[PDB]
């Protein structure tokens, strides 16, 4: 039961206004035959078109939402539309194209999905609400066979073409005509009452309705990742490597070390208050500072009310000594906190638009993230660039150009001349530092914070 099985009845009554007397009694086997794609075999690795709930959520990175609504049925031309915003007119004979045949659309579909996901995934999951036409139009530009690989690499084939008769992954596919082997869902069959329009605006404000199919193919993969990562939270789905996860969470660490190591030793708080993940360690094992640690998971829906974090009656005064929220996020953070929120507005292959503002962060687990507000940053100011460090200059072992910095916050730059060692590791500290925040989290600190305290350390 890996799967979803072509047997598995699918229920037809959002169909049967496109498509009046279709049979209430119907599976996936008998619904692909009638969009025009009967097979005699089964394909190993494509058993169905249609894939499982489970399936989609792994597959999260390929979810294209598709909509198709009749312009004015092989007579009347179609507006097809994407989630990517895009609108085609395909005639028979929030962009808007005009009119055109199925020849042209088909190239246009290709390049799109190629472009907008060869950096995400290896295949396209549509996501639908089904009502009829986006099925019956998938013949036009969708061929079906064996799983393949690209002609220029190993990748699994995303595309065909006519033309050559080969096949292309997302990578490879300029001139190719024909999606190849993609997936979908269709978000009817989980069990909604009442249209798109209704179950979607219940929990998202920020997609509106102007009546064209990119509209209502956004509103239906938000509310597909409202129903798999905003309500239901599987933090035990882990997610293939597409980019600079690795560096980026070694960055997160060495950075979050940096600025407490730095806040402690600067305003020596006699305790910190850890609020967040309830698997956090120490992240400066050494410091000698009362660190007392509070749960609280990654909050999907709405930040957390910093009233029901601390109050209701635990060190209880929070007042004291520091608060540390590393992803933690808050509606509105106390004036004594060090804080890292990350901003959902990033553009970036690991952040994928989410639900009423905020984002699908992908790095390893699935993390839906609450839509960045600067006013949760009301009581802070944001956290300058600094390195600090207290370990003694010496190279041991990567050629060099002398470092002058105002920020190498050093016992040698103190001294007057940077030494070698604490230049390479400023400047592998800098680089960790901006691949963070170009990631898109932010940093924030207490109005007092001043890097200039931490100098008297070196005595
Ligand atoms: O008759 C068919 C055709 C296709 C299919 O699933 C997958 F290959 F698309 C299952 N049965
Ligand atoms: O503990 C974590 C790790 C990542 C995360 O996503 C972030 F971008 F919002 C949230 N909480
Ligand atoms: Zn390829
Ligand atoms: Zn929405
Ligand atoms: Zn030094």
């Amino acid at each position: 039961p890996t799967h979803l099985s072509v047997d598995t009845k699918f229920k037809t009554e959002g169909l049967c206004v496109d498509i009046p007397g279709i049979p209430k009694d119907m599976t996936y086997r008998r619904l692909i035959s009638m969009m025009g794609f009967k097979m005699n075999y089964q394909v190993n690795g494509y058993p169905n078109m249609f894939i499982t709930r489970e399936e989609a959520i792994r597959h999260v990175r390929a979810w294209i939402g598709f909509d198709v609504e009749g312009c004015h049925g092989t007579n009347l031309p179609l507006q097809l539309g994407f989630s990517t915003g895009v609108n085609l007119v395909a005639v028979p004979t929030p962009l808007m194209y005009k009119g055109l045949p199925w020849n042209v659309v088909r190239i246009k579909i290709v390049q799109m999905l190629s472009d907008t996901l060869k950096n995400l995934s290896d295949r396209v999951v549509f996501v639908l609400w089904a009502h009829g036409f986006e099925l019956t139009s998938m013949k036009y530009f969708v061929k079906i066979g064996p799983e393949r690989t690209c002609c220029l690499c190993d990748r699994r084939a995303t595309c065909f073409s006519t033309a050559s008769d080969t096949y292309a992954c997302w990578h490879h596919s300029i001139g190719f005509d024909y999606v190849y082997n993609p997936f979908m869902i269709d978000v009817q069959q989980w069990g909604f009452t009442g249209n798109l329009q209704s179950n979607h605006d219940l929990y998202c404000q920020v997609h509106g309705n102007a009546h064209v199919a990119s509209c209502d193919a956004i509103m239906t993969r938000c509310l597909a990742v409202h129903e798999c990562f905003v309500k239901r939270v599987d933090w035990t789905i882990e997610y293939p490597i597409i980019g600079d996860e690795l560096k980026i969470n070694a960055a997160c660490r060495k950075v979050q070390h940096m600025v407490v190591k730095a806040a402690l030793l600067a305003d020596k708080f006699p305790v910190l208050h850890d609020i967040g993940n309830p698997k956090a360690i120490k992240c400066v094992p050494q410091a000698d500072v009362e660190w007392k640690f509070y749960d609280a998971q990654p909050c999907s829906d709405k930040a957390y009310k910093i009233e029901e974090l601390f109050y209701s009656y635990h060190s209880d005064k929070f007042t004291d000594g520091v608060c540390l929220f590393w992803n933690c996020n808050v509606d509105r953070y106390p004036a004594n906190s060090i804080v890292c929120r990350f901003d959902t507005r990033v553009l970036s292959n690991l952040n994928l638009p989410g639900c009423d503002g905020g984002s699908l962060y992908v790095n390893k687990h699935a993390f839906h993230t609450p839509a960045f507000d600067k006013s949760a940053f009301v009581n802070l100011k944001q956290l300058p660039f600094f390195y600090y460090s207290d370990s003694p200059c010496e190279s041991h072992g990567i050629d060099y150009v002398p470092l002058k910095s105002a920020t190498c916050i050093t016992r040698c730059n103190l001294g007057g001349a940077v030494c070698r060692h604490h230049a390479n590791e400023y400047r592998l500290y800098l680089d960790a530092y901006n691949m963070m925040i170009s990631a898109g989290f932010s940093l924030w600190v207490y109005k007092q914070f001043d890097t200039y305290n931490l100098w008297n350390t070196f005595t």
